[PDB]
């Protein structure tokens, strides 16, 4: 998935609260970590949940709403969803 390590266009943003995946379905993250969203166009439906990746090569659901959204990013290769990501 070139999404979640960053190889193509993503969207970054920092957990707010610990969590720990309660389902295989889920990936765990402490409060100040990065993750990477797949874009709007890769993101399912499930409600209160986003796609997204801690460590570059897994990909799960964590609670929308324990993550501040920062902006896309190109790759290598609820409206900061549009802005582009400034570090």
């Amino acid at each position: 998935i070139n999404w979640a390590s960053g190889e193509d266009d993503h969207v970054v943003a920092r957990a707010e609260y610990d969590f720990a995946a309660v389902s295989e379905e889920e990936i765990s993250f402490r409060a100040g970590d990065m993750l990477n969203l797949a874009l709007k166009e890769q993101q399912p439906k499930v409600r209160g949940w986003l796609l997204a990746s801690l460590d570059g090569q897994t990909t799960g659901l964590i609670p929308a709403n324990y993550v501040k959204i920062l902006g896309k990013r190109k790759g290598r290769k609820t409206d900061r969803w549009y802005d582009e990501y400034h570090p």
